């Protein structure tokens, strides 16, 4: 879509999150494909932990696959991968686990796993996450991804 600067005074991060409702359906999931483009651009700047957790949920409740592929296209996958290793340093159980659920929720391919080492990062979590649910979730994601990586290699 077209873009322009449209500079203005600062906007509340509450108001930025509130502005995402405009992209949802009555049923609660993102219905506009370009809406996710803006959701992702704001996710880059989601400095607050609660804000990140909220963004993860918005993607998770978005069962619609057309939205999820576009989230990956804009590089949302790359951002989830960044959030994963970033949250590992703070050992934030709910953030970490919810990030992993978002990875499993979107359609994945071996290329994304190898290029950003994501599979190697979650491997550490499968053994080092203190919370039993988190290490369980991470272990499922590892085993699932190993099936994909072993299906196409060289």
């Amino acid at each position: 879509s077209n873009a322009a600067s449209m500079g203005s005074g600062p906007i509340d991060p509450k108001e930025l999150l509130k502005g995402l409702d405009s992209f949802l359906n009555r049923d609660g999931e993102v219905k506009s494909v370009d809406g996710i483009s803006k959701i992702f651009s704001l996710m880059k700047e989601a400095r607050k932990m609660v804000s990140r957790c909220t963004y993860l949920n918005i993607l998770l409740q978005t069962r619609s696959p057309e939205i999820l592929v576009k989230f990956i296209d804009v590089g949302g996958y790359k951002l989830l991968n960044n959030w994963l290793t970033y949250s590992k340093t703070t050992n934030n159980i709910p953030l970490l686990q919810q990030i992993l659920l978002t990875l499993q929720h979107l359609p994945l391919t071996v290329d994304h796993l190898k290029q950003n080492n994501t599979a190697k990062l979650v491997k550490q979590l499968s053994k080092s996450s203190e919370d039993e649910e988190l290490r369980k979730l991470a272990s499922v994601l590892v085993s699932d991804w190993m099936a994909v990586i072993r299906s196409q290699g060289s």
